């Protein structure tokens, strides 16, 4: 009935040529090729939009049509052009960015385009039941082109109907997508959208000719009836004119790097860090220079120095895990898991995401539980042991395999040299004195295995070294907390330190033995971002048992290196070079220590025993802000009467924590959890906890664990988990473009670690059986299959995989009176089918059969690949392939 309409119809009608005739006429195109070419090719610091629209809003943002100003809502941001063009500019303080990028939908994308920092996508979000939040710019660029314009007026006036709600907050400028104008609804609601928030609609050149879309902008004001009917004639003249001459108009590039912003910065000991800044500036006063651009708003930004960029956003695939692994290839649970971006700029938005936090201080009343339980829990840590100081020779053997690590090259080269030590003497003199000059921590990536975000890489963890003299005096000073082994079960109830990842399972197997309600394993989103000041001086505790030379290089470490930290973080720069900035702050810990993992697991102690004292009512929400001295000696005498049980009912291993309480009210104890900002990873911050009915459900150190009888009725508790996430990371080799004889050692790696923890699972022992027949005999595995602190290298030996299995489950099980070894393989039990089939098993399905009777050519094509060696045919030891 309105000229749009016979628009629609008319459009209907015309073929696919002349569809492709009336598509680009008269319209204005950029042209796209270059920047699809790049961003094709993985290239994110070329600065082109991501996107055909971000052109359109650079249009009507250059000729006043709307200003981009202040805190920037995009609406269904997509692959986030609007968001990335918003952020480059000057005006704009923020942008946050919402788009569902999900069932075909296009998914955001992270490029280094100026401003990148300062922009917060959130994808799979429902925009219609988004709460509106106030800002001053609203842009919106929803709708779907339909054939029926009923459809296209539904779809347009339930737009315009949640774009009202964001309007009502009170904005300035606005650009919001409407798909169809020419239906008399959507004509009445923008009418009255003229009426209580101005502008008008204005449709844009360089929309292509097949959609009648036009835009709400805030920048003009027009009748809406009369400028809607010039659209549809205009569109309606250039159908009877169907020349598809197009008016040419230059694509978008826009700068790289990152922006200034609005800083949160608490106080900072500059006299603490002078030192070791002006160490660090003098070293490369070639380069060095303060960056007014610095994306830090909650760390302290000191300067930054030009070094050679490093790390890879590149996953390598391990080429025979992956053509043995080939019926997963659909599967995305195991194709999305791929190598952690560590390039800056990975590093740097993780940094963003994540550490880059403004921390809450735990109120007075938290505060001083946090004081009382912690002294307890230090008094009863130190009912036995006695701190100590470590020694050089102590160091020196354990540098055969260390972690969190210029005249040397290599850290056994560098511990024979006297030179060395005569740094660190003088370093730790300088410590005695109460300063610190070169403890400094690098904080580079972490080559992970994570699931990839969007289709692409995920970012980077980050993991905290320091030089191998920092390290020494940290292990000197604190390293008894390690080597005596304070984190114990024996010494501490709760902790599991020592315990491999085969004996774990007979922990969370005995915390169900008791009494109580559920089981309760909360992770913590980001632990080590939420360690809090009041953290660190509660485990400042151990000082006070020490002796006065002890407890001043304690001290020291305490003070100077984990409070007043001196941090050196990549961060992308113009070239091939980056930055290293110097940051500081005093409310965070890295995870690269060895020393992090045991004052993790004391202080995970404490909180947890915190939230079951306010389980148990000792202690409740009224008591956050402030508590009496009343409560607090009820408290005391509560640890005294059941500290130590509460203790033994927990299972923690750094930040990873299983508590079986006295009843379900712990499902509910929020109040000082959220307080001491240990708040719950994928779950609101007051909804209750998820609780766990079957023991060998509940999760620990990234595993659950069964309970298997052997076929002579023994018992013994397995490791398990699902088997997508196995596969996944079998099958990505971290270095680059690498040999196949490297690869093929970590699959063999992998292979004898599936044989000794994970053999119950019948496509893992498949495999391992497989990749060991495919791999050459005598070649020796080498590489990481797994970061738990908790893998012990059992599997990475020479030996056969049977006597190790016979060695850590009977020999060497503390749980298995009877040692009878186990003869053959086929008589190491499985796990039950449902149960193999609920966590993960391929079993049943027609690809898995195909794939078990063809394993054998795909073991001779990977032989073949290899080359000419000596093989071995372990498959046969299992029952189908004698
Ligand atoms: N219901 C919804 N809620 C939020 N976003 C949606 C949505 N339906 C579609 N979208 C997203 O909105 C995007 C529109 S494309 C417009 C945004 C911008 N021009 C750009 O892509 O760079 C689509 O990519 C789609 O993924
Ligand atoms: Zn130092
Ligand atoms: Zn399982």
């Amino acid at each position: 009935k309105t000229l749009g309409e016979v628009w629609k119809r008319e459009l209907n009608l015309l073929d696919k040529r002349q569809f492709e005739l009336y598509k680009r006429t008269d319209i204005v195109e950029v042209d796209r090729d270059t920047a699809r070419r790049h961003l094709a090719e993985g290239k994110v610091d070329t600065g082109v939009a991501v996107s055909r629209g971000t052109a359109k809003l650079r249009w009507f943002h250059e000729r006043g049509y709307v200003k981009l100003e202040g805190r920037v809502i995009d609406l269904g941001c997509g692959r986030g052009g609007w968001c990335y063009y918003a952020a480059a500019q000057k005006e704009v303080s923020g942008v946050k960015g919402f788009t569902l990028g999900r069932d075909g939908h296009e998914k955001p994308m992270n490029v280094q385009s100026l401003g990148w920092n300062i922009i917060t996508f959130k994808d799979k979000t429902d925009i219609h039941r988004l709460e509106p939040v106030k800002c001053d710019t609203l842009l919106c660029d929803i709708g779907e082109s339909s054939s029926s314009s009923v459809t296209e007026g539904e779809r347009t006036v339930r737009v315009l109907d949640t774009v009202e709600k964001w309007l009502a907050c009170g904005v300035d400028n606005f650009c919001v997508k409407v798909l169809a104008p020419y239906m008399p609804d959507v004509l009445e609601k923008l009418e009255l959208l003229q009426r209580r928030f101005g502008g008008t609609v204005i449709r844009n050149p360089l929309s292509r000719n097949s959609t009648h879309e036009m835009y709400y902008v805030s920048g003009a004001r027009s009748n809406v009836t009369f400028t809607v009917n010039q659209t549809s004639r205009l569109l309606m003249r250039r159908m009877r004119r169907p020349t598809g001459k197009v008016t040419l108009e230059a694509d978008v590039i826009l700068p790289i790097g990152t922006r200034s912003v609005e800083t949160d910065k608490g106080p900072l000991d500059k006299e603490a860090i002078e030192e070791r800044v002006e160490r660090i500036k003098s070293e490369y006063m070639t380069s060095w220079f303060y960056d007014n651009d610095n994306p830090y708003r909650t760390w302290h930004y000191c300067g930054s120095y030009v070094t050679k960029t490093s790390g890879s956003a590149a996953s390598m695939v391990n080429g025979v895990i992956k053509i043995l692994t080939y019926p997963w290839d659909r599967i995305e649970e195991v194709t999305r898991m791929a190598m952690t971006d560590t390039t800056p700029f990975g590093q740097q938005r993780v940094f963003k995401e994540k550490v880059d936090t403004r921390a809450k201080d735990p109120p007075a009343g938290t505060r001083k539980i946090m004081k009382v339980v912690n002294r307890w829990l230090f008094r009863h840590l130190a009912r036995e042991k006695n701190p100590r100081l470590c020694t050089k020779e102590e160091f020196i053997a354990k540098v055969r395999s260390h972690a969190a690590i210029e005249q040397w090259k290599t850290a056994n080269e560098a511990v024979q040299d006297p030179k060395f030590w005569e740094l660190v003497d003088e370093e730790r003199k300088l410590h005695q004195q109460g300063r610190c000059r070169t403890c400094v921590y690098n904080m580079m990536g972490k080559r992970e295995k994570k699931l990839s975000e969007f289709g692409k890489a995920k970012g980077s963890r980050a993991i905290w070294y320091m030089w191998l003299g920092a390290r020494y005096l940290e292990f000197e000073a604190l390293g008894f907390l390690n080597e005596d082994h304070w984190a114990s079960r024996e010494n501490s109830g709760g902790g599991v330190e020592g315990i491999g990842l085969q004996y774990l399972g007979y922990v969370i197997r005995d915390l169900a033995a008791m009494d109580g309600g559920g089981f309760y394993a909360d992770d913590t989103a980001g632990w080590d971002t939420r360690i809090t000041e009041a953290d660190l001086d509660d485990e400042q505790e151990i000082l006070n048992y020490m002796s006065p030379h002890h407890k001043k290089l304690a001290q020291a470490v305490m003070e100077m290196t984990y409070k007043n930290k001196v941090v050196k973080v990549l961060r992308p720069a113009p070239g091939g070079k980056a930055y290293m900035d110097v940051i500081s702050r005093r409310d965070q810990r890295g995870s690269g220590q060895v020393v992090t993992y045991a004052l993790n697991t004391i202080t995970n102690l404490k909180v947890q025993l915190i939230r079951m004292a306010e389980a148990e009512m000792v202690i409740h929400h009224q008591h956050v802000q402030d508590c009496d001295e009343s409560v607090l000696t009820r408290l005391e005498a509560w640890l005294t009467e059941h500290g130590c049980d509460r203790l033994k009912r927990m299972a923690v291993s750094g930040d990873d924590c299983v508590v079986r309480p006295i009843d379900d009210r712990f499902g509910l104890a929020l109040s000082h959890l959220n307080a001491m900002s240990k708040v719950r990873k994928d779950i609101s911050e007051w909804q209750p906890s998820k609780g766990w009915n079957d023991w060998e459900n509940v999760p620990f150190c990234s595993h659950h664990f069964h309970e298997l009888q052997l076929k002579d009725g023994r018992r013994i508790v397995v490791p398990c988990r699902e088997q997508d996430e196995l596969i996944g990371r079998g099958r990505v080799s971290p270095g680059n473009g690498w040999m196949i004889k490297e690869t093929a050692c970590l699959s063999k790696a992998y292979a004898n670690m599936w044989s000794l923890m994970y053999f119950h699972k019948r496509d893992m022992r498949l495999l391992s059986l497989a990749v060991s027949s495919a791999v050459p005999t005598s070649w020796v595995p080498q590489g990481r299959t797994t970061w738990s602190i908790h893998g012990k290298g059992e599997w990475m030996t020479t030996e056969d995989m049977l006597e190790v299995w016979n060695r850590v489950w009977i020999t060497n099980n503390p749980h298995m009176q009877d040692k009878t070894m186990v003869k053959k393989w086929r008589d190491v039990p499985y796990l039950t089918k449902r149960q193999d089939k609920l966590c993960g098993s391929l079993i049943g399905m027609t690809n898995r059969a195909t794939w078990a009777s063809h394993i054998h050519l795909v073991i001779h094509r990977i032989r073949t690949l290899i080359g000419q060696e000596k093989y071995t045919d372990y498959l046969t030891v299992m029952d189908r392939y004698s």
